[PDB]
């Protein structure tokens, strides 16, 4: 089926804990997989203004590990609950995928979660602007725009509003259409 295509392609780009004991400030994201209307969207936030890191900004669910999280897979779950209201039993992790250097100091680690069909999102106005869907196939003929640096742009035919992301966040959700939409029969 469509899900069990998408876990197994995943499957295939799983590191593991292969890099999770090194000794980073450590933080990892949840890019959650959304199946809705025969087709998959990842889910983005739009983050609060009074936030720490990344305050405006389009983003995956994540933030900091804490001494609480038995690991990197927990860091993401306990964020998305926290942000959009997604309990355990609503979400599957399914693999770990590359993680991301940054200051020289810092490893943020990626997890791709699949999303149950009666889930839905109740924004934290604390932590979340605003949640949205994007189809994952949008990212492979993304709207760019050059500020030089690459920036797609996504309107909602829901609404008509436009949305822009960018960095880290564009960067991941590229990847996961890669590998779960690349060389498919129609
Ligand atoms: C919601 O999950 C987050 C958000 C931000 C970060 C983060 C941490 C340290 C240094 C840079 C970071 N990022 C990554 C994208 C933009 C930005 O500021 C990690 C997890």
């Amino acid at each position: 089926s469509m899900l069990d295509d998408a876990k197994a392609r995943l499957r295939k780009y799983d590191i593991g804990g292969k890099y999770s004991h090194l000794p980073y400030n450590k933080y990892s994201v949840l890019l959650p997989l959304v199946a809705k209307e025969g087709k998959l969207h990842l889910l983005f936030t739009v983050r609060s203004e009074k936030l720490r890191r990344a305050p405006g900004e389009v983003c995956f669910p994540g933030g900091k590990r804490d001494p609480t999280d038995m690991d990197d897979a927990a860091t993401a779950l306990r964020e998305a609950q926290e942000e959009v209201g997604l309990r355990p039993h609503q979400v599957e992790v399914v693999c770990c995928l590359v993680p991301c250097l940054i200051d020289t100091d810092t490893l943020i680690t990626p997890f791709v979660g699949l999303i149950d069909h009666n889930f839905q999102a109740q924004p934290n106005p604390a932590e979340v602007k605003d949640v949205f869907l994007v189809p994952l196939a949008y990212f492979l003929h993304p709207q760019v725009h050059d500020q030089i640096n690459h920036i797609f742009e996504y309107t909602n035919p829901e609404d008509g509003v436009t949305y822009q992301i960018k960095g880290m966040t564009a960067n991941l959700a590229v990847l996961v259409a890669f590998i779960i939409l690349e060389k498919k029969p129609t």
